[PDB]
C-alpha cells in the first residue's frame, strides 16, 4: 500500500536514547522511514555537541535498518518568524538557522531539509506591498541556501505550507507561486511538503480545502507528506485513533489515485506533554495499525 | 485588586513592533506588569542581533509606562530536556541555555528570569537511581547559574513545576524539596513561579490538585504565578471567556486568602497558530475585562 513514515515529534522529550528510539520505531511502530525533527537537536546549540548528538541518532536509526529521509522543523523552530519577520535582522535570523539546520543534516548525512517558509508580522500581514518586499529577500535567501544546502553535499529543500493568511505559502496558488519562483533558479531543488491537516484546513480554505485542489496547481512540486487525523477546524495532529475527515482509506485511495511511489506519508502527531509515556506509545502503535489497515 | 499581569506568549509571532506590542499591552489590555517570553526573541540567538531586538522591546515597555518583571520560558524552550536531560553534554546545553537568557535578560535590564527546571527521558523518568544523579547535577548547576545572574545584576530566577512525573519538580512536595535543597545556598534567590493549571491537573494529583495544598508546602517560596483557565484535565491554558474551574473570583479570594501584595497573577494565555490575529486580540481583551470584574473583599 501506501508509503508510510513517522516523523519524530511524538516522541520529543520522551524517547532520546537513540537506540531506543530506533527500535521502537522499527520494532514497536514498524515503520522503515523516518523524519528526523529539529526539535530534538536545535539547529543553533553549539555545533559540537548539536552534531554530536545528531550523528547519534543517525548511526542508531542506520544500524536499525531505518531511514532517516530527511530532518525538518519542529515546534521550536516554528516559533518565530524567520524569513518572512519584519526587519532584515530577523530575517538573517532566519538565514543562518536554516544554515544551521543544513549543517547538521549534512552531519547526519540526510540528504533533505526543510521547514514552513516564515512568517509576517501582524501589522505586516495585512500590507501588500510589505509582504512582497519581505518576500523577495526571502526567496532570494533561499537561492543561496540552495547554493550552499549543494556545497553540504544536500540534495533537496522543502518548504511546508501553513493554514494561516498572515503567513506565506498558505494556499496551493501561492505554493506554485513559490514553486515557479525558484524553478531553474536553485543549485539543487526546493520542492514541497503538503501537510494534510494544512490542506484540509476549512476556515480559511473553504470549498478548496481539498487534496485534489492541491494536485491540480502543485502536483509536480509536492515531494512529500504529512499525514495526520483532523477535524477540518484547526490543525489537529491527532492520531488516527481518533475520529475526523483523514480515514486511513482516504490516505490509500488518495495514494492510489496519484499513482504516488516515493513521496513519503509521515505521520506528523502530537500530543499534550501532559500526557503519560505509556499511553502516548499505545496510542502511537494502535494508529499506525490503523494506517495499515487501509485497502490498497 | 490582585496584581494582574500578562505574560506576551498571546503575542507570539503576531505583534512584534516593539512600540505596537507595548500600545497593545497599555491601550488595548489596560496592564501594566508584564513577563517577556523567550518565545518573542531566542536565547540562543547570536548577542548582538539577539540583545538589539530584546532592548528595543525592553526600552519600548518602559517608555509606555510598564514593567517588565521577568523574562521567561516558553514552548520554544519547554521543547527540550535542558537540566534534567540523559546526557552531560545534553544538561550542559540547558546550562547554556538558561545562561544566556541570563545575558539577555541583562540587557533588557529585567531582573529576573525563570523557566521549568527540565525534563528526564521515558527510559530515566522511571530510573529512581539515574533521577537522583540527574538531579544532583542540575541542583549544582543552577546554583552556579544564580552566581552568574547576580554577577550580571539580575536580583531572582524562578522555576516553574510542572503537571508531569517525568519531570522535577512536580508536586508541591517536589517544588517544596527543590526549594529547601537550593536555599541558603544561592547567591540570589531562587524561587517558584506557580501555574494555576499546572497545581490543577486532576489526573495526576487528584485530591492534591488545588492551591491551598501548594501554599500548605510551598507559600514562603512562591513570588509570582502564572493565571489560565482550565478544566482541569489537560494544561488548558485558556482564556478568562472560556468556561472553566479557574474562575477570576475564585483567583481573587485567593489572593485575598493569602494576603498576596506583589506576587504578580501573569496571565498565559494560548491561541492556536491558525487563529486569526483579530480574534486573539479581541478574546485577551474581553479576558482581561473579565479578570478585572473579579471582586475583591
Ligand atoms: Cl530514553
Ligand atoms: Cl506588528
Ligand atoms: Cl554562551
Ligand atoms: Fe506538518
Ligand atoms: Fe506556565
Ligand atoms: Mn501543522
Ligand atoms: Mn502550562
Amino acid at each position: 500500500g501506501m508509503k508510510l513514515g513517522v516523523n519524530l515529534c511524538f516522541a520529543v522529550k520522551r524517547w532520546l536514547e537513540p537506540d531506543r528510539l530506533a527500535g521502537l520505531v522499527r520494532d514497536d511502530l514498524g515503520l522503515e522511514y523516518v523524519q528526523y525533527t529539529y526539535d530534538l537537536t536545535d539547529p543553533w546549540w553549539p555545533d559540537i555537541e548539536r552534531d554530536r548528538r545528531a550523528i547519534a541518532y543517525a548511526k542508531a536509526f542506520r544500524k536499525a535498518g531505518l531511514t532517516i529521509e530527511s530532518t525538518f522543523g519542529g515546534l521550536a523552530s516554528y516559533t518565530y518568524n524567520h524569513f518572512l519577520a519584519p526587519t532584515l535582522e530577523l530575517q538573517s535570523l532566519g538565514y543562518q538557522h536554516l544554515k544551521r539546520a543544513i549543517d547538521m543534516t549534512a552531519a547526519m548525512e540526510v540528504p533533505a531539509t526543510g521547514m514552513p517558509f516564515g512568517s509576517y508580522s501582524a501589522a505586516d500581514a495585512l500590507n501588500p506591498a510589505r509582504r512582497e518586499e519581505i518576500y523577495a529577500i526571502a526567496r532570494d535567501m533561499w537561492i543561496e541556501l540552495a547554493a550552499y544546502a549543494k556545497r553540504q553535499g544536500l540534495s533537496m529543500l522543502y518548504v511546508e505550507p501553513v493554514p494561516l493568511a498572515t503567513e506565506f505559502p498558505s494556499s496551493a496558488a501561492d505554493a506554485a507561486r513559490l514553486m515557479a519562483d525558484l524553478d531553474g533558479r536553485t543549485e539543487i531543488p526546493v520542492r514541497l511538503l503538503v501537510d494534510w491537516g494544512h490542506a484540509l484546513f476549512e476556515p480559511l480554505f473553504g470549498p478548496e480545502a481539498d487534496m485534489d485542489h492541491w494536485m491540480d496547481l502543485c502536483q509536480p512540486w509536492i515531494a512529500a507528506y504529512h499525514i495526520q487525523q483532523t477535524d477540518g477546524q484547526l490543525d489537529r495532529h491527532w492520531s488516527f485513533t481518533q475520529p475526523g475527515v483523514v480515514t486511513p482509506q482516504r490516505l490509500q485511495d488518495f495514494w492510489d489515485k496519484y499513482a504516488l511511489t516515493d513521496q513519503t506519508f509521515f505521520a506528523e502527531i502530537l500530543y499534550p506533554f501532559e500526557a503519560r509515556d505509556e499511553d502516548v506509545l499505545a496510542d502511537m502503535i494502535a494508529s499506525v495499525k490503523a494506517l495499515k489497515a487501509a485497502s490498497p
